[PDB]
């Protein structure tokens, strides 16, 4: 489940959210991974049992937590799943739990790691698509420097850098609004499916058609019952999409 550092911040920013937490923090040294929270965090009675929630607690393991009616905090030390030890802590409501050399008791799932320049883009790839799907959350990505950005409603353009044009077109179930950037030197597709991303090929190819080549289209979709690769009901959703490309 685990396999590389991007599917821990995955697993650990996921949670984060699940705890209400208004701000994430993560950070990444390539080896640690810290993700730092804002939410309801745990009781110190279930850190032990969440420790083994969180398994990816076999690689040199550390979590603290302290939770919103608690006073105090609590951290527990784990290494390749045997629990170290555990301290109380002084701390501000929510959780941090370090990661810190993923795979070192496992070489050949170690060696399976990429670069380190490819595991920083995958994580930074993640990150940014948890904040386009969340301008209500603070995220803060630590490289080496810090990437940083605040709640908001268009924060598309904090992401990107740019400035938007924003299109919006409803028609039936489906309502999708887009943000598109017409200068850009290179073209980037990003497409959102309720809050869900989506990967294809071919609906990046109809973006590239409809929108043009060399443009950046941030395209998000709300549709109420359907499946998620993902299928709907096709012809209204993409004459839609050509639609609000009308402007
Ligand atoms: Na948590
Ligand atoms: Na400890």
């Amino acid at each position: 489940v685990i396999e590389s550092p991007v599917d821990v911040v995955k697993e650990l920013v996921e949670n984060s959210l699940d705890a209400k937490a208004t701000k994430v923090e993560v950070e990444i040294v390539k080896r640690l991974i810290r993700v730092k929270d804002n939410g309801t965090g745990i009781h110190p009675e279930d850190v032990e049992k969440v420790v083994l929630y969180s398994i990816s607690s076999v690689s040199k393991f550390k979590l603290r937590s302290r939770f919103f009616q608690e006073k105090e905090g609590k951290e527990i030390e784990v290494e390749a799943g045997n629990i170290l030890g555990t301290r109380r802590v002084g701390m501000p409501v929510g959780t941090e739990v370090e990661v810190r050399d993923l795979f070192f008791n496992l070489p050949v799932r170690r060696k399976f790691l990429k670069k380190e320049d490819t595991e920083r883009r995958k994580v930074l790839e993640l990150i940014k698509e948890y904040a386009l799907t969340n301008p209500e959350v603070e995220f803060t990505l630590f490289s080496e420097g810090r990437l940083k950005k605040s709640s908001l409603k268009e924060r598309v353009e904090e992401v990107f850098q740019t400035k938007t044009e924003e299109l919006y077109a409803e028609r039936e179930g489906i309502t999708l609004r887009a943000f598109v950037s017409r200068n850009q030197r290179q073209g980037k597709y990003y497409v959102f499916i309720n809050k869900r991303p989506i990967q294809n090929n071919n609906l990046k190819e109809f973006l590239r058609k409809v929108f043009g080549y060399k443009t950046l289209v941030v395209l998000y979709a709300e549709l109420p019952p359907f499946m998620v690769v993902n299928i709907l009901k096709e012809r209204k959703f993409l004459e839609l999409v050509r639609e609000l490309a009308g402007k």
